[PDB]
C-alpha cells in the first residue's frame, strides 16, 4: 500500500485519491480539472502487488465512469501505466476515453492521451 | 444495462471475460487470456455507465486486469476502454492499453495498444 | 510494389489509393467517408521494402493532413500497421488523429482508432 | 509554419528529428533514434497543416519512419501524430504508434504506443 496510497495530481491539476489494497485492488476517487466533469467520481483498478525487484516500475490501471450524483457524460476513462518510486515518486500513464456512440459516430468515440501523476500541485 | 453486460464474453483471441455489472456502476469478475504470459483466471475490476443514453448510443465502460494470480506474475496490467452495444448480438467493442513494469532504459517500449471485440458466442 | 500498390477500402468505406515505391515510399490519395473531409487528400508514408520471410506482415505507415483545395480541418491522421498477403490480403492499422489545439484543449486533441483495409467495398 | 517547423529537433530520449516543411504541406527528412533496434539515420516522410488556425491553436502534423536503412532492418514502422507549437520555445508534442511485422500468433502484441515531445535544444 505504502507508495501508491495517497493523493496524486496530474499535469492538468486533476486530483487522484487512491488506496492500494493488499490484494492488488485500487479504490478511490478522481476529480478531473478538464472535460464534462464536476466533483468526485468513483474509480476502481488493479496493480501488481508483487512487482519485480530489478528497478522497474509497478504496473497498474484504473477506470472512471463519468457518472456521479451531479452529471453523466456517458463516457469512461481507463488509465494504464506504472508507479515509480524514488526521490520524485511518479505514476506515469497513458489513457483511453471512450464515449457512448452510435454506429455513424463510432470512429470518433475514443480519445487517447497521457497523464503524469506526482504528489505536488 | 445490467442484464445485458452481465455474462460470459469471448474476444477474437478466444479469451474469456466473465463480468457482473452491479447497480452502482461497478464491474467485477475474472479474465482468462488466450494470449501472452497468462494462464487461468485473473481478477478484474472496472466501471460502466449505469444510466446510458437512449438515443441509440452504446454504453461506455472500462476495466483493468493486473497480470498476477496464484500461478504467474507478468508484471503488467491491461486496461480495456470501450462500450457495450445491445441488439441481435450484444457486443463490447474495446481498445486496450497494456503497460509492463519498465526501467528508464525500457520505458519508451512499456505499452502495447490494441483492440478487442467481445461477443457471448463460444469460439 | 506488388501487393500494396492499388486501391483499398476500410470498414467505413473510405478509399485508400496508394503506390509503394521500390525505395520504401508510400504515395497516393485518401478519401474519408467520415469526419470533416471531402474529396481527395494527399498522403505520404513509408513501408519495409525488405520484410521478414517468416510469415509476418510488412510494417508500414502513412500520414494525411486534412487540408486540400476545398477544406482545412486543422488536423492530421497517421495510420500505423502492416500489410498481410494471402487469399484475403489486408492492411491492418491503428491510427491517431491529432487536431490543432490550445493549451486548455490539448488533453482532448487526439483520437485513436483502428482501420482494416481490404480490396473490396 | 515553414520556418518554424523546419529545423533539427530532439525528443526526451535524445533522438534527432531533422525535418523540412515544404510549401505543399509535406515533411521530409531523417530520423535517428536514441532507443531500440536502430542506428544512424532513417528516411521519414509526413504531412502538416500548411494553413493553420490563427486562434492560438497548434499546427497539426504527422510523419512515418520505417525502421530499415542500409545498416539495419527492424521490420517495424513508427508514425508520430501531433502538433507544432511556436513561441518562446517551439515544441512538437506527439503521440506515436510503432507497429512491428507480426504473425497471427503475435498480432495482438504488434503495436507499441507512446508520446514524444520535441524541442530544438541539444541534449
Ligand atoms: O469530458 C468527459 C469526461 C471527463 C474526461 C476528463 C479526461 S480523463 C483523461 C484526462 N485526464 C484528466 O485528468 N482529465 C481528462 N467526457 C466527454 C469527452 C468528449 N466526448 C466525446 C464524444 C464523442 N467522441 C469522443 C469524445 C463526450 C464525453
Ligand atoms: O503477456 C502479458 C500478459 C497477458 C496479456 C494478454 C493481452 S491483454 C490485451 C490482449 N487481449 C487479450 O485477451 N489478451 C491480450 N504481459 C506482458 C509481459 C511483458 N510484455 C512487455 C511489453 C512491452 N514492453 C515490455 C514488456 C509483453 C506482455
Ligand atoms: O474530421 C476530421 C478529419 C477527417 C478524419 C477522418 C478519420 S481518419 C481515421 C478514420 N478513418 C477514416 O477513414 N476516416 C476517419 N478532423 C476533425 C476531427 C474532430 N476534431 C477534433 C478537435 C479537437 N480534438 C479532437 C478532435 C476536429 C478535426
Ligand atoms: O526497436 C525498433 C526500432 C526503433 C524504434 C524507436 C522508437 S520510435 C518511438 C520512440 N521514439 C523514439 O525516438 N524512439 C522510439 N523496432 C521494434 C522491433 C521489434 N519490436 C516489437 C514490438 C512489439 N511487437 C513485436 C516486436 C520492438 C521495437
Amino acid at each position: 500500500e505504502a507508495g501508491i496510497t495517497g493523493t496524486w495530481y496530474n499535469q492538468l491539476g486533476s486530483t487522484f485519491i487512491v488506496t492500494a489494497g493488499a490484494d492488488g485492488a485500487l479504490t478511490g476517487t478522481y476529480e478531473s480539472a478538464a472535460g464534462k466533469a464536476e466533483s468526485r467520481y468513483v474509480l476502481t483498478g488493479r496493480y501488481d502487488s508483487a512487482p519485480a525487484t530489478d528497478g522497474s516500475g509497478t504496473a497498474l490501471g484504473w477506470t472512471v465512469a463519468w457518472k456521479n450524483n451531479y452529471r453523466n457524460a456517458h463516457s469512461a476513462t481507463t488509465w494504464s501505466g506504472q508507479y515509480v518510486g524514488g526521490a520524485e515518486a511518479r505514476i506515469n500513464t497513458q489513457w483511453l476515453l471512450t464515449a457512448g456512440a452510435t454506429e455513424a459516430n463510432g470512429w470518433a468515440s475514443t480519445y487517447v492521451g497521457h497523464d503524469t501523476f506526482t504528489k505536488v500541485k
